[PDB]
């Protein structure tokens, strides 16, 4: 009632799940499988057929946001490779739609393709033709293919403005066009940029509306959706009861307690698939534990207090559970206990020797949080950079979140590429500069800041001497160049395996879906997100 | 960053609030009593004027919904008074905006007129003409005279489905139509049953744009709102200073910890004007209490550390701080601590007598609180009136909230009064069932409850055998009953003195704003209704 802070949107709604029966499961999985089989033929057909560019492109396509591309991963690679080995496919022929999805796709799947196919769309002045206006559908696929680009794709940056602007009046001045819900929708998540699994669910329902979409593959993707969404509750139900249970270690509730939804959404993030059960397991549970130490160092505890908890972080050991004030014993113990059963869950496989790079790197979140703790109880105010580089990129998570996604993907997470993450690559630092950077831009406005404690827009403006309009611009500047610095990370040749190179993308991608400003945690465009997600099947 | 769960939407903004100096703030007082002088002359031309009936109804009605009716409040009820034994001012010759006018006004101030006034706008039918809609301005002032109705207002009852209907027909197709702006926020908020400080601001930005306003009256509102502003964030920035060093008493942070501003937004409802600052540190510092002791019975705690809780606040001595575990201590010197506080505050005026009855409704709170959490563990499932009479209206707050709004109001609060409201009269049960059953309709949907958690939705489903739909359709009609008896009890002959009733329908009327769901606590619509009337002033 009055005064009660302890909101409970999902209460026991996930932990209710019951599963269907094997036997049921089991019919439901072959049944998609026939359909998968049928998809494979009719793509083998289009494949051989002699012209008939177009009709492979959407196929590809359609099957790809359908959210099914997983299914058929070998094939469409091929596929696409022959597409850019093929130089007399046509593509000079192609209208603004079917230009945009070739090179949008070819730039998806690694392939340096030229931005001069967009030359023939362009006016005596250099800029696109105001009058493809009227091709609402084609300006819609240059707005999606733009946001691939990468450094000196100028073309791509002055298309995603002129696409804005002209899918902004179609939104105001046809309010009744056909592609308004897509229009609309792209505006606030272009598809690149999104989840995978809840852009697939928007798709879908778009894809129906379609006058001429293909039946079987809105059934392949409807009934792989379901199909998924089933191994993801059951999922959730588990480790929605062992979150529980660390939450009733403690007498108080932190923070996190009734979170876990919001906590598997981000999981769903970096990876849906059914192949990733582990990875998920991982993600969500280093989630819940890194919630656990955030609260530690977020309290009004001391400074020494904060010294000892990190040491003992240092050391990772349960001998320094005696020596710890006993607020902080649950969390501390939190850490060793998780991270050993890490271990047990690897072991089978002959990978617990993993572990250790994903213990350092919560070593490195606890130094970062004692140093922002430093900085604040020492009144000390970092320059934006020095805010940056020393404490608040890998304060986000990222840096833990990119080691903990490999530790769950088995024989193509080597040593070498856990030894790759921890060297702090170029691009996992992007990563960190898309979440800390989102995340401080739309947590407060300039005059809601807490004295002495860091933020990046206001180190912005106070060593630069600009206002709060200017340090955002110069900031989501920032956003955009390590948006490009992803871009080019998906580009042949690839600096470690693609299956890696796609959990960096994707908790890009979940950030900004998260962090959506202009909340951040738990209010209602979260809950509608897990909604649409988790909650009921695709029906027929 | 990434399971960071600690928005701190304001951080230091009210804390940093530099008030001006006592000269400049004479200047500004004098400057506002001016042009209170020169309303109070021009309402005095207007009385002593034959036959112009319309233009003193609409200067009293702006007066009022400028929010300054306070500096004119005997001066106001006089007039009003008069209009009601005149028997010839003219009323059988108004339109629909006048007639709704004059009838919502003396309803609002205790004459209880009749509906038969309406009578002149139904068809043979019996139902209102749908001819009127093209008035819209008086569909709208229909709109907000219907929710002053009580029991017997059958037609008021009609009046409101009809004005909704036309009203949303306005708003969908004449967008562009100049009194959307009014009739959209009045769809979402009816001024009767809106928080007074807040739809004076927003009435005082829609009477600038009526091409017809008096200037001198927009002044005297847009003047009186900076000056109160003033106080209000002084207060705020004291009691952000309490809020904080109580706070900082615990290790680990409660719930409430950086809320102080959603707290005084409440705290704003019951009473705004100058005269209760004292009710509103009351109010405040009582709302922080029932915050910390709320998270002690929503704790993972056992239901034999409850008891001893409880216990030790019906006992309320600091001798129970030794018999308490460790996690309660800080909770139990508070409630000692702030009511021993609110005894100093009152010796001055010698009437820490009164302090009694507020500790009372305190530990009738714990009462209720253990209740609910009895139910709990012992995996009871209450009936629905059961829920609501043994724990659940008075868990709300208000049995306590109406007692703590006496306590800073002076003289007029006898010591009758206090027993009155110890004794739950049925207003102040009104207030509850609004405050509970908005509360529990809009926290969670049925399949989202908390196992053996009761909650008014579900109680009423198990107990009646009916749907979720039902079940929120018959508890609004409850709701709507309390809103009834809460428009009678400002009705003729009053209960108790009007300054004591009209704490008990502000509660209402907080609670209608803030549980408008269609959704709790700390959300952007929090936040922009605390930006609406707490960070700038009003410009020139």
């Amino acid at each position: 009632g009055i005064a009660s802070f302890h909101p409970s949107p999902w209460g026991d709604y996930f932990l209710k799940y019951v599963p269907c029966d094997q036997v049921t499961q089991a019919k439901m999985e072959d049944e998609v499988k026939k359909v998968e089989e049928d998809v494979k033929k009719e793509l083998r057909k289009l494949a051989k057929a002699v012209g008939k560019p177009l009709e492979l492109l959407n196929f590809i396509d359609v099957v790809e946001r359908l959210g099914v591309g997983y299914r058929l991963e070998q094939e469409i690679e091929d596929l696409v490779q022959a597409i850019f080995d093929n130089d007399k496919f046509g593509v000079d022929e192609f209208d603004l739609y079917h230009t945009s999805l070739w090179f949008r796709l070819l730039r998806q799947h690694g392939f340096h393709v030229s931005c001069d196919v967009f030359g023939k769309f362009k006016g005596r002045n250099g800029r696109f033709k105001d009058s493809l206006a009227s091709d609402v559908k084609g300006i819609l696929g240059l707005y999606e293919a733009s946001h691939v680009r990468t450094h000196g794709d100028d073309t791509l940056d002055e298309a995603l403005v002129f696409t804005t602007t002209h899918l902004k009046a179609v939104v105001t001045n046809q309010p009744n066009h056909p592609l308004v819900p897509q229009v609309t929708h792209a505006l606030m998540q272009p598809y690149h940029k999104g989840m995978p699994r809840l852009e697939s669910r928007h798709f879908i329902a778009f894809y129906e509306k379609d006058p001429y979409h293909d039946k079987t593959l809105l059934k392949f993707g409807k009934l792989d959706f379901n199909l998924v969404q089933a191994l993801h509750k059951k999922e959730l139900k588990d480790l929605s009861r062992w979150w529980k249970d660390l939450d009733m270690h403690a007498k108080m509730p932190f923070p996190s307690r009734d979170r876990v939804p919001e906590g598997y959404f981000w999981t769903l993030g970096p990876f849906y698939e059914p192949q990733f059960a582990l990875c998920r397991k991982f993600f969500l549970q280093v989630f819940k534990v890194t919630s656990i130490v955030d609260d530690i160092y977020d309290a009004y505890g001391t400074i020494d207090e904060l010294t000892a908890f990190t040491k003992a972080a240092e050391r990772w050991d349960r001998s320094c559970l005696d020596e710890l004030p006993e607020y902080m014993k649950v969390s501390y113990a939190s850490l060793i206990d998780t991270f050993e059963e890490f271990e047990r869950d690897l072991a089978p496989q002959g990978r617990s020797w993993s572990v250790k790079y994903a213990r350092e790197e919560m070593i490195q979140m606890c130094r970062v949080y004692y140093q922002e703790a430093k900085w604040c109880h020492e009144k000390y105010s970092p320059t934006c950079d020095e805010y940056l580089e020393k404490a608040s990129i890998v304060s986000f998570g990222y840096n833990l979140g990119t080691v903990v996604c490999f530790l769950g993907m088995g024989d193509v997470a080597t040593k070498e590429a856990f030894e790759w993450a921890r060297g702090n690559p170029k691009v996992v630092r992007a990563a960190g500069i898309i979440g800390r950077l989102m995340d401080d831009i739309g947590s407060h406005h300039f005059e809601q800041g807490r004295d002495h404690v860091p933020s990046a827009v206001e180190c912005y403006i106070r060593q630069h001497g600009v206002d709060e309009v200017t340090a955002q611009r110069e900031l989501g500047k920032r956003v955009e160049s390590s948006w490009k610095d992803i871009n080019e990370m998906m580009l042949k040749p690839y600096m470690m395996p693609k299956p890696l190179l796609t959990r960096i993308l994707n908790e890009c991608r979940i950030v900004d879906v998260i962090y959506k400003g202009e909340y951040t945690f738990s209010n209602t465009t979260m809950k509608k997100n897990i909604s649409h997600i988790l909650t009921d099947p695709i029906p027929i």
